[PDB]
């Protein structure tokens, strides 16, 4: 392991190097290009499909280089020594295929969505055996990072005085041309935009579900958005974010739920970053502080196992090997060590209904395997799902499976039916909790 | 900011990131005093940092220009007295214990009106700080190879067989079990945790100390589980909230301090389960709840006065962050009226966490002549209990395990539930 602000030279024998470098300095473009120029074959991994496809187009337009591009929706093979791929497509491709790459760049290695973590873990477990010389863990914001001040951005502490209440402070009359306003939830987007629209401001709301097309492509506007997202004259930031957490609630087992926390440094820099691009921008904030970057929640580990089982045909023990490699590697975001627990949970979930899994994968549920497995248990007990929320629509053949209480394995959302807590799988998960979660 | 802030011309709040060395309560305050300024230095404690030696409050070290005190004494003294000091140094301002947070918040809210010219927020570990290497300490990852299982890894007998070693576990139960395993292998292992003191052989024979963070000789190596137990609040709606303890990865302050009990003078070895840590700079909402509790129980502070001090804290950049629940907690404690003064006196004197919350739950039990949620030691102010053995507990909130059956219909419960829906986002 090594620490760099400049591209690590290819060593003679295998090594993992940390690259901490600004976003503009072309981690995903100049770095792989300089490696390609030395004659190496380079894989560049990114969380985002749009980023991945976007690097292909840039390299073509700016350098007449047509890289291979590998994403879920689109795959291009040119034979270039440079390959751009998403973490998710990399995992679908089986991970590291022997002899293909000399160098693997794990870009935005600070990313803590499940795909990045399983993806980087997989690279770390497999790259050396596959014949890679160098693995580069690249990010502009390593663990512990805090937001630094931006030359072109005015940062203005908010206060009490204004004609709209904003998160314990106030958004004043005046300074809402084109502005972006970050709220933590969809409903406070709608309610703040319904307020601004009735106030005569051309304000429109965005969040997941809505399509970006609904946003006024230039011309005076005030956008009220979650993180689920042109450039603006200023950014206004509630400084909080809604994140997914697991609660070991013992009712009977665990709960996946959401929590509102102060934003971490990655959130703040990004939200701030939507202004001041070339032209001087202004940043308004409810709160002066922020969590440092570099932690993620145990619920993301659950996701990795869910995706391993649902998308990538990994036995839980195989997903554990990849994730263990991630957690044994220094300089990466950290999480509770719950690998044994989640491996245990998922290993106990046998003979899932393949049709139900296909539907939950199709409909884009957050834990397709967990959802399809609960529905599997419900159908075979001829019991109802835990609610009739759209999450459970693979059971719409409702009419027979109404017999009584729900055999509740875990809580993935609100539970509305009456429940029974003595299913063998429920008891199995409880035993895994006693076995693998540390007490006190 | 790496060196003492020059005294400004109008009131300012400066920060001092100083090295792990070059003390900020000992060399830095002297330089301010040599310029005619009256300096107040606040720390969590004025016991010598080593654990041995003079108190910092020692006369010469008295009509002197430098006063050494604590956040706890400062709050009990009523905060800032008018015109008493030019410079107030809030040292160790990364501390996220309730007393430190309420104390610093008080300094920030009051200093300028008291005529201070400068407030210095000094720490060796500003928010985002990560553990840095140590010239004198070799660090080695534990593998899965070894006789002694240890948090998913293993300790080889060789690295602790003979010599003097310190091993951190996250709980008493874990220390007992590990010590037992080691003794059964012919190791001289002693367990240490809250309430023992001296069984750690003051000798320097071979020994393996298995300990929590309760620990106050010296060691050839440290082995770290890299986890800690912390107090958290759960908004569980059963009926209201729960103060509970949970296990979490250690942060950089904890890692640095644990690792630091080896490599004192002679070289040392640090062996770890996890290569990483939580970065420092965040604390739980339950600490805010503690501030209001302590405000009501100890400092004669109306909730709105606690809010003012806490708000000053949260408006100041460079300090640990927390969820903005001031309005929620202020609202909760505002509703808690007519506490029985005699139960409060007892929960205060027994050293319980949340004495105001314990005594208030007890008060509500005595009036409805209902039993406490359990008979754990927490509820002993009620021990004259034969009358109030009747019926379910009017449960306000959960401060521990609940064994009696409960009613959720008390007005105070409803009130706190409503505060949750309106002041948080948790219905
Ligand atoms: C909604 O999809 C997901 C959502 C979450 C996760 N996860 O947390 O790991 C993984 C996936 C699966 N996934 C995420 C990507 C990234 C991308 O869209 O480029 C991807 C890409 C390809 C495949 C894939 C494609 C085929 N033909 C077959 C299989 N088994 C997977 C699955 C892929
Ligand atoms: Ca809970
Ligand atoms: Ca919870």
């Amino acid at each position: 392991f090594t620490d760099n602000s400049s591209p690590p030279a290819v060593p003679q024998s295998f090594q993992v190097a940390h690259l901490h470098a600004p976003t503009g300095s072309g981690k995903s473009t100049k770095v792989p290009a300089a490696y390609a120029a030395q004659g190496y074959k380079v894989l560049v991994l990114n969380p985002s499909v749009a980023a991945t496809l976007g690097f292909g187009a840039y390299m073509s337009k700016a350098h007449g280089v047509d890289p291979n591009i590998r994403t879920g929706v689109r795959t291009i093979t040119t034979g270039s020594p440079i390959t751009y791929s998403t973490y998710g497509k990399f995992l679908a491709d089986g991970g590291c295929s022997g002899g293909a790459y000399d160098i693997i760049i794990c870009d935005e290695c600070h990313s803590t969505d499940a795909t990045s973590i399983l993806g980087i873990g997989t690279v770390l477990d497999q790259a050396e055996t596959a014949g890679a010389r160098l693995v580069v863990l690249a990010t502009a914001t390593p663990p512990g990072s805090v937001t630094v001040s931006h030359p072109n951005i005015e940062e203005v502490a908010l206060s009490t005085t204004g004609e709209i209440p904003f998160y314990g402070k106030a958004i004043p009359l005046e300074v809402i041309g084109r502005h972006l306003i970050f709220c933590h939830s969809k409903k406070k987007c709608d309610e703040l935009a319904a307020k601004l629209v009735a106030l005569g401001i051309n304000a429109v709301a965005y969040y997941r579900g809505l399509d970006v097309s609904v946003i006024p492509t230039n011309g005076d506007v005030v956008v009220v958005s979650t993180d689920a997202l042109g450039d603006f004259d200023s950014v206004i930031d509630c400084n909080t974010c809604v994140t997914q957490t697991v609660d070991f609630s013992l009712d009977p087992t665990f709960t996946i739920e959401t929590t509102t926390l102060p934003q971490d440094a990655v959130s703040r820099t990004q939200r701030r970053g939507r202004t001041g691009r070339g032209k001087p921008g202004i940043y308004r904030f409810v709160a002066p502080g922020e969590r440092p970057s570099g932690m993620f929640d145990s619920s993301v580990l659950c996701e990795c196992y869910d995706a391993g089982c649902a998308w990538y045909e990994l036995m839980p023990a195989e997903t554990t090997v990849r994730l263990r490699a991630y957690m044994n590697t220094p300089g990466l975001p950290v999480c509770q060590d719950h690998l044994e627990f989640w491996e245990g949970v998922f290993t106990g979930l046998t003979h899932i209904d393949a049709h139900f899994l296909s539907q939950t994968k199709q409909s884009g549920e957050n834990f397709p395997y967990l959802v399809a497995y609960q529905a599997t248990v419900c159908a075979r007990a001829q019991a109802p799902p835990p609610s009739w929320d759209q999450m459970w629509k693979c059971l719409i053949r409702l009419k027979p499976t109404l017999h009584g209480p729900t055999p509740l394995l875990y809580r993935l959302g609100a539970v509305q039916n009456e429940v029974t807590l003595t299913h063998p799988i429920t008891k199995y998960i409880m035993t895994c909790m006693s076995a693998d979660l540390e007490v006190v």
